[PDB]
């Protein structure tokens, strides 16, 4: 989006302290929360940002760190938070390795000590539960055969259907063999009761990172970070539970051979859904990161050209819905990672600003 309603920086280190965004908009109070990973143990920091109608800005409050996200001897990472529209309930899912090698590790060097947890708050995110450890509930035999795994980074999804299920996007590095390096493969853990009970889906394609989804019968769509030089996606007709074979979205471009995390989250069609996607544009670096839009999603041929949303070094990024613009468009929150990871910067636009031809 060639004009703007917010450029922000929330978060900056010359040391490169903040990395790993996450946002989250809570629609009752009109407001986000911005999630980030603070280095130096490795904690997650949050600022509360309130939509001012009158201004049409977000007033960023001050950074705060999330005490209760940690387990003692732990570094916590990857925020992924979800707002349940069923309860009011925020949850904050996140990943605990230990700070220091293990007696475990220094036996089997790809022994798992990774830890799946979460954190939920019932006032809005202004307090937080004790950590829960969901590892043996959510992942059970399948731990030891993986030499770790993380959630997110970012938003994770509720559906729309009768019981409000929680998708929580995910990957797991696989010991497939023991010489052969552990290979990544993205999956999601779902829950049908609020995250009582979880069932962790099956893998798509191999070689698969971080990985967002989103809802589109309905259909749950995954979009992951690859090695290739294009983006993965691939879609669910139960939940997230089993994938259709994966495919290549040529028109996402990936920066090999690394490539990088995105965002997508889908929101009301302006005339069904439409998917909104945010990621680097470059061909072979993380840089310019664009908007890209699915006006007939999940269809890989249907992604538009990207608008630019900031030149230059970019990374990382998060993407939320917040409810209707200033304009009568969509409003959009965005959080990605700037300047060589000295910043974490929070944009906000309307579809009207960043797809014109559309309006
Ligand atoms: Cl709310």
């Amino acid at each position: 989006s060639l004009p703007v309603l917010q450029k922000e920086s929330v978060f900056q280190s010359g040391a490169h302290a903040y990395r790993i965004p996450a946002l989250l908009y809570l629609p009752g109070q009109q407001s986000l929360l911005a999630f980030a990973e603070q280095r130096a143990a490795e904690l997650i920091v949050l600022r509360r940002g309130d939509y001012d109608a009158p201004t049409h800005q977000v007033q960023w409050q001050a950074q705060e760190v999330v005490a209760q996200a940690r387990l003692d001897g732990h570094r916590s990472m990857n925020p992924c938070p979800l707002y349940d529209a069923q309860t009011g309930t925020l949850f904050l899912f996140f990943i605990a390795i230990p700070g220091q090698v293990t007696q475990q590790q220094q036996l089997q060097t790809r022994a798992n000590v990774t830890r799946l947890c979460q954190v939920t708050s019932t006032d809005h995110g202004r307090t937080w539960s004790s950590p829960r450890d969901l590892t043996d509930a959510a992942i059970g035999p399948a731990y030891r055969e993986w030499s770790t795994f993380a959630v997110g980074p970012g938003h994770c999804l509720q559906l729309n259907d009768r019981a409000r299920s929680l998708v929580v996007p995910a990957y797991a590095y696989r010991k497939l063999h023991p010489i052969q390096r552990p290979i990544p493969s993205a999956f999601c853990f779902l829950s049908h009761d609020h995250g009582r009970t979880w069932a962790r889906g099956h893998f798509v394609a191999q070689d698969t990172l971080e990985c967002q989804v989103a809802e589109v019968q309905r259909v749950v769509t995954l979009n992951a970070r690859s090695h290739l030089r294009a983006r993965v996606q691939a879609q669910s007709t139960n939940d997230g539970l089993d994938f259709q074979e994966s495919q290549l979205v040529k028109k996402l471009v990936e920066p090999p051979p690394q490539g990088c995390q995105g965002s997508v989250i889908s929101f009301p069609s302006p005339r069904a859904q439409w998917l909104l996607y945010t990621h680097p544009t470059h061909s072979w670096q993380r840089a310019d990161l664009g908007a890209y839009l699915n006006p007939r999603p999940p269809a890989p041929e249907a992604w538009s050209e990207p608008v630019l949303l900031a030149k230059g070094s970019c990374a990382y990024s998060d993407l939320q819905s917040m409810g209707t613009g200033p304009d009568g468009s969509p409003l959009f929150g965005c959080l990605y990672e700037a300047n060589d990871y000295e910043e974490i910067v929070f944009l906000m636009f309307t579809l009207k600003q960043a797809f014109p031809a559309e309006y």
